[PDB]
């Protein structure tokens, strides 16, 4: 037997991906951090701070708000 | 200003990537679970539960730890 599950908590509302095998995904939120799966987090140093995630995926994380 | 950093504690000791640009990469290590970055992480239902995270990424996570301490 095996499972299939999510080990992270990280979240994205906005995930848009390239239509393409496979596909290129990235978050397109912003907020005063990045989500938890995040490894390239750029923040602008205004305030309050605008940060958004650079990251590359394939795959979408979960919604945040859904 | 600006600043990039990691927003992550996720962790990949064996992280292998393709060559070609852009990369496709993926995390191997095999655990007890999956890294804290894994959306979708296969554990096979074996006592020693032996997972291992499914997904590609355009990136590496950073290298875990050399203590037992580790993402």
């Amino acid at each position: 037997g095996y499972k299939v599950k999510s080990t992270t908590t990280a979240c994205c509302d906005s995930c848009v991906c390239t239509k393409s095998i496979p596909p290129q995904c990235r978050c397109n939120d912003m907020g005063e951090t990045c989500h938890s799966a995040c490894k390239q987090c750029i923040c602008a140093l205004s305030y309050p701070p605008i940060c958004r995630c650079m990251d590359n995926t394939g795959f979408c994380y979960d919604s945040c708000s859904k």
